[PDB]
């Protein structure tokens, strides 16, 4: 539990310097608190492990199946952050030798951190989570940011999910978006570009509740590189991707392929 | 006093719903809405007899909304959300009397925050002041709009060139409180093609208060003699997004009115 605790701390002692920079200043401020708590994370780690590697939003050619690997996002969600001043999170996945060993995604103006260590169940504070039932699409409701539905192919694609779900929602965080999934609060969410350490401390807590997550084309994630994002309860999951996403699976390849190869 | 009296009169409703809920451990918010509206009915006659109550539960169906003082209430707003997140729900008061403004009250219930405003006297959060809104550019705002109505034949044209301008958008389900959020700033627009009264009636005095601006998608003015199209924003994205997105689609969107 040692590594574990560590993290813990670290992640919510970084909330705390965010808000010390926000009061300070009282599309800049972002940049600075994003560059500060990256630089804070990496260092608390490198002088603790000196060995472990840290794959960041902020910068810092990694072969994520070998070793320790910290996956950080500073500050997901900054366009919340500069607009609204709270609905963001700090994102921190653990990966030992290519192997989920922990997530945290740290709700920093409510002070909630979701967490969970792979095997030992996901918490929102000292709360556990309970396991997630099976829903149908006709009954649950969804995250999908509305410009996705402006896209080309992409659009007529999302709209049959969208028209079929009894309603949408877009919250603007993509950690805290799949903890919705993992809270309960949205059967499922989806988006067609992730980049890893948005998805990474998210998809422990998930899994932990026994959700399930791949791509678009039902292809697993991995945090070797960015991808496509369908997460969800267990049921309707499968019903999106068979029954949604598969009569597209040609037209998704060929979105997929001219947005991440190469 | 009256502004008192609602203030104290939405939180006990409130209350009574977590009571509901908390006693309760789809049919929960049906019945839930019912003894609220109920509820909050009766207390509002008991005090003031020759007030009116126009309702989303069906008190008042077709009274004549510029008579007297009315209020104007929806007991969930975001029946959805109290479903599936048991939160992001509110329950909103309007006050008109005269067919104009006095009042409004939206009551983040599972926050325990509530939002309110009196004309000429400012908006508040709980007990903060809301500060007065800013003019934005539409390219550097975030939108509240439901992906739902991208979908639509002729209303999916008809927002898409907004979105795409916008920096992003944003959809929490529940109207009032996303009015309430072009309030505080954290949303610098919001829309939707349909809305009954109940939901924006009490919002709109919040918003007023801190001078946004609020018209249908024609730029008409909203009123809660019948359901209307909504816009909501600080006021140059207010006027950048009728003058130069809407505008264009007027025939369209007079057809759709009706």
């Amino acid at each position: 539990m040692a590594l574990y605790g560590f993290a813990q701390g670290l992640i919510q002692e970084a909330g705390i310097r965010i808000k010390q920079l926000m009061e300070q200043n009282l599309n800049d401020l972002v940049t600075n608190v994003d560059k500060a708590t990256e630089d804070f994370i990496f260092d608390t780690i490198l002088e603790t492990y000196p060995n472990h590697q840290v794959l960041g939003e902020e910068g810092h050619d990694i072969d994520t199946s070998k070793g320790t690997v910290w996956v950080v996002d500073p500050i997901d969600g900054t366009l919340n952050f500069v607009h609204q001043q709270e609905n963001f999170a700090i994102s921190i996945g653990i990966y030992i030798d290519g192997k989920p060993y922990a997530g945290f995604v740290y709700d920093v103006m409510a002070d909630v951190l979701y967490h969970a260590k792979v095997g030992e169940g996901a918490y929102r504070g000292s709360q556990p989570l309970k396991p997630l039932n099976d829903s149908n699409l006709r009954q649950s409701i969804i995250g999908i940011n509305p410009n996705w539905l402006t896209k080309p192919i992409l659009g007529e694609i999302f709209k049959e999910i969208v028209n079929d779900s009894r309603s949408a929602r877009a919250y603007g965080s993509a950690a805290l978006e799949i903890v919705s999934v993992a809270t309960g609060n949205l059967e499922a969410y989806m988006t067609p570009r992730l980049q890893p350490w948005d998805f990474a401390g998210g998809l422990v807590i998930l899994y932990e509740v026994n959700g399930q997550a791949s791509n678009l084309l039902g292809e697993p994630l991995t945090i070797s590189g960015p991808n496509s994002i369908l997460v969800g309860n267990r049921g309707l999951h499968q019903e999106i991707s068979n029954d949604y996403l598969e009569p597209h699976h040609d037209a998704l390849i060929q979105l997929h392929e001219q947005r991440f190869k190469r």
